């Protein structure tokens, strides 16, 4: 790294680790397009295994960025349209409240109040159908945003149906492989288990539990190198050789809805750059992140704006992640930690680094 990058990163992240008691962390900065890596602490505290550039972390809800791009790619292939009713792709979904709810609504949390989590009691396919059939919207579609794993997760499952591929197979063949993300996984293979960090929640080593629509909402695991490659791809989609994938990246960074200073993409969320750091820092707090917020439709959606702060936070019980990038500046960061610590501390650290380098 240039010494400048080294210093800004270390003088930001070292205190963050100390204050939040994070056991292990990995950071990548993308600066003028090139990645620089940094690692601290432990992947496995009991086995004294350090964090390396090969360590897998649970991305949690950052997974949604992959789901949003995979959907984008399906739209670009002509397999699905965001304007399609949900019922086109799940004809068993006959309940009247679904009339008017499109794939766009599912993808952008605007279906009318689908809940944050799919209930833990949903264990099978018929349980899932029952859940969505019996869900009662609080709101008309396209009026309020309520962040929901059950919303984007269903989008993900539906989006891959016409391909005939499972979500995991579609993701591997259409996103991970073409982008050379060869250490990024929905299900960690045995060959990579020795690199799979433990997450830490109240001092206990934990991994994410199986759950309905986990793959689509929160189930990706990846290394700091692959995630830097993911930032590079989203920074410069027009360099990707796969046509539909290049377009799906763009579509995921299109602005569909606005609530305050924030625009909703497919998975990604965006703000105009330059950004007021109090907008993003405080906005990342979960009482704000997860609130019911009225949205304004952006009619038609604005294509990916290069002058944007594009970002996503994620957590599992044992991990905390953050990704942000600024396409106009060829600049981005990935922060992966094996403790779930507050979003505002992530975003503050990220902005401190990127603002210094900008
Ligand atoms: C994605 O990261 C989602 N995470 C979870 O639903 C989740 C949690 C959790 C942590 C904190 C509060 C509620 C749930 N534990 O295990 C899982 C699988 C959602 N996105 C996050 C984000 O940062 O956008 C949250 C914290 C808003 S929940």
């Amino acid at each position: 790294a240039p010494q400048q990058i080294n210093d800004i990163v270390h003088r930001t992240i070292t205190p963050l680790i100390e204050q939040q008691k994070i056991p292990g962390m990995a950071v990548a900065v993308i600066y003028q397009g090139k990645p620089y890596y940094f690692t601290w602490g432990y992947a496995d505290i009991a086995k004294k295994q350090p964090v390396t550039q090969q360590t897998l972390f649970e991305l949690g809800s950052v997974s949604k960025t992959f789901t949003g791009v995979l959907g984008g790619d399906a739209i670009a292939r002509g397999e699905i349209k965001l304007s399609d009713p949900t019922t086109k792709y799940w004809p068993e979904l006959t309940a009247k409240q679904w009339n008017g709810i499109t794939l766009l609504h599912l993808a952008t949390y605007t279906a009318g109040g689908l809940p944050l989590q799919v209930p833990d009691e949903v264990k099978s396919s018929s349980d899932l159908l029952r859940f969505y059939q019996n869900w009662q919207p609080a709101w008309a579609p396209g009026t309020q945003r309520l962040y929901a794993n059950s919303s984007i997760g269903l989008f993900g499952a539906l989006a891959v149906k016409p391909s005939g591929l499972s979500f995991e197979q579609a993701m591997q063949t259409r996103v991970f492989q073409p982008l050379k993300l060869n250490h990024t996984w929905i299900n960690v293979p045995p060959a990579e288990e020795k690199n799979y960090a433990w997450g830490y929640r109240e001092g206990k080593a934990v991994h994410v539990s199986p759950g309905a629509l986990d793959a689509e909402a929160y189930g990706v695991k990846s290394t700091i190198e692959d995630m830097a490659r993911w930032v590079q791809s989203n920074l410069k989609p027009l360099d990707i050789n796969e046509k539909t994938l290049q377009q799906g990246i763009q579509l995921a960074q299109s602005r569909y809805w606005q609530t305050g200073d924030m625009y909703q993409g497919l998975g990604w969320e965006m703000l105009d750059w330059p950004v007021n750091p109090d907008s993003i820092i405080n906005g990342s707090d979960n009482k704000i992140a997860l609130a019911a917020r009225p949205v304004k439709a952006i009619t038609p959606p604005t294509p990916a704006v290069r002058a944007s702060w594009v970002h996503k936070t994620g957590a599992t019980g044992g991990f905390g992640s953050y990704v942000a990038f600024i396409p106009e500046k060829e600049l981005g960061i990935v922060m992966l930690a094996n403790k779930n610590y507050p979003n505002p501390a992530r975003v503050d650290a990220a902005w401190q680094i990127l603002n210094a380098l900008q």
